[PDB]
């Protein structure tokens, strides 16, 4: 008989899950598995988001006669056991192009073959088979968004979302010891070792992802006319973009479903925005960075990375600490960095502000250091997207216009002159008059005292003078660029 495992890593969804559909086909028993390495820096925000995503999967599987098995251990150690215990003949999982995934998945494939297990690994985390895209482009990934968009337009539409799985699923076999409920339940953030609770406002799981998708498409005119660079990074009550990145990162939402819904709207709105600024463009940025990242060695590092300029970043731990701890003395910067740690998500241009500040803009700290801080706190932390955008923002790859430097004072003021965003994430400045809220060190001491926010006592003074720092950084950047002629 056919006993299959559908192994969840990303692709934490029932919809558009060809791995799942295959595992269920003609199956007597299906074991939906997630492998939790229990000795696993990572914020509780992201880890709890994953846990909530597993809980959602548990509910969906229980609604269909099955249940999610959260196995504790390393895959190489767990799968050999359950292959034989469950008499498994087929192992299915969504393909993953991350470096670790290639190593892990190769090891699992070898073990599967030893046990006579058929391995099926469809593509469904990305819009396209990214290796096919590289092959269609003559064997090398495009290195600009312009050429990437021309490639995908020549390739055509991505595959349609896979059908929904059956309303009843073949369950796991009863009395299998490795499937005992007490050993295979979804843990809470407390049980895995976290002491502080999650603070983010975005709940994980496919069910939330689909609801947020529908909310975004409630206004097709907004979807059609979406222009990413025109959106407001200070909007926090109702974020100006979809906030689907956490759900796309974990696969709670299919990118192909997202794309297909976009085309349905675009068909009815002929003036809809186009790439790169359109909502479809945003999925293409993701596809672009996955394609280049997956084919580039050491993509997440500077040294040994062929696409990354070698820059003489300062090893300045005090500057890094100040930025990381939201005490730069620039409320716009510190507010965004507070949003990072509390929500684990910020608007793209808020990420621009803090990343430019840390790297080529002001502090001249390496983008690898900023990426590590983002990697800890972002609930949408994505290996390729985080690396690519950090290289972009530091002018190390893809982007080279290092004379464009965001002001940590003026940038946010264009959107939010009252500083409502600052007042939300930095309550110490709640009473500061708007005239000074972006530059509190310029307020008269009487204003500071009346506002209950004395610079140097309640809120730090700026760690740099932007005018002086940005001029020095641009000088260093120009030098670094001449070095790599
Ligand atoms: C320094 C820095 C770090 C970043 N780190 C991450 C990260 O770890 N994970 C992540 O998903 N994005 C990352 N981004 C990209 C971007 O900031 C987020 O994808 C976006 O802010 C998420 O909001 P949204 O879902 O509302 O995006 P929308 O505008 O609604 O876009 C829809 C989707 O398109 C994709 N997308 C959008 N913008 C980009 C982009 N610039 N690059 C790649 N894909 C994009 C995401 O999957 C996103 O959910 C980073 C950007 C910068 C500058
Ligand atoms: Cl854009
Ligand atoms: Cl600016």
């Amino acid at each position: 008989v056919k006993n299959s495992i559908i192994w969840f890593r990303k692709g934490l969804r029932l919809h558009d899950n060809p791995a799942l559909l295959e595992a269920c086909k003609d199956a007597k028993h299906v074991y939906p598995v997630f492998v939790l390495d229990p000795h696993f820096k990572v914020s509780v925000n992201r880890y709890n988001f994953l846990l909530e995503s597993l809980e959602d999967l548990q509910r969906s599987f229980q609604a269909r006669g099955s249940r999610l098995l959260v196995l504790r251990g390393k895959p190489e150690e767990v799968f050999p056991r359950v292959f034989r215990e469950w008499g498994v003949t087929q192992l299915c999982f969504e393909h993953d192009t991350e470096p670790y995934a290639k190593v892990r998945d190769a090891a699992v494939r070898r073990l599967a073959a030893e046990a006579g297990v058929e391995v099926v690994t469809p593509i469904s985390h990305t819009l396209y088979d990214t290796d096919m895209l590289v092959a269609r482009n003559g064997g090398a990934a495009p290195l600009t968004m312009q050429s990437f968009t021309k490639l995908v337009d020549r390739v055509g539409d991505p595959p349609a979302p896979a059908p929904d799985p059956p309303a009843a699923m073949p369950p796991p076999a009863e009395d299998m010891p490795s499937a005992a409920p007490a050993a295979t339940g979804v843990p809470t953030w407390q049980e895995v070792g976290f002491k502080e609770p999650p603070l983010t406002v975005f709940k994980g799981g496919e069910t939330e992802a689909l609801a947020r998708l529908e909310a975004a498409f409630q206004d097709p005119k907004w979807v059609a006319g979406f222009q990413k660079p025109d959106t407001d990074p200070s909007a926090w009550e109702k974020p100006a973009t979809t906030v689907l990145s956490p759900y796309l990162k974990f696969g709670c939402l299919s990118a192909r479903l997202f794309h297909a819904r976009l085309l349905e709207v675009y068909r009815r709105h002929p003036a809809h925005s186009q790439p790169p600024v359109s909502l479809r463009g945003q999925l293409l940025w993701r596809e672009f960075f996955y394609t280049v990242g997956s084919t580039t060695p050491n993509f997440h590092r500077m040294a040994g990375n062929p696409v990354c300029k070698q820059i003489d970043w300062d090893d300045n731990p005090e500057f890094l600490a100040a930025w990381r701890e939201a005490r730069t003395g620039f409320p716009w910067i510190d507010a965004i960095m507070t949003q990072l740690v509390t929500w684990g998500w910020m608007h793209h241009l808020a990420r621009h502000s803090v990343a430019c500040f840390l790297t080529r803009g002001d502090l001249y700290v390496s983008w690898e250091r900023g990426m590590e801080v983002f990697e800890e706190h972002l609930i949408d932390q994505d290996h390729y997207l985080n690396a690519a955008n950090w290289m972009w923002l530091s002018a190390s790859a893809f982007f080279s216009q290092y004379f464009r430097v965001y002001s940590p004072v003026v940038f946010g003021k264009k959107y939010d002159p009252e500083g409502r965003f600052i007042r939300k994430f930095l309550p110490v400045l709640k009473d500061m008059p708007a005239k000074y809220i972006y530059e509190p060190w310029t307020a008269p001491l009487e204003v500071q005292r009346k506002a209950g926010c004395v610079v140097g006592r309640d809120y730090p003074a700026p760690i740099v003078d932007h005018a002086v720092a940005s001029k020095a950084c641009i000088a260093r950047m120009a030098a670094a660029y001449r070095r790599s002629k």
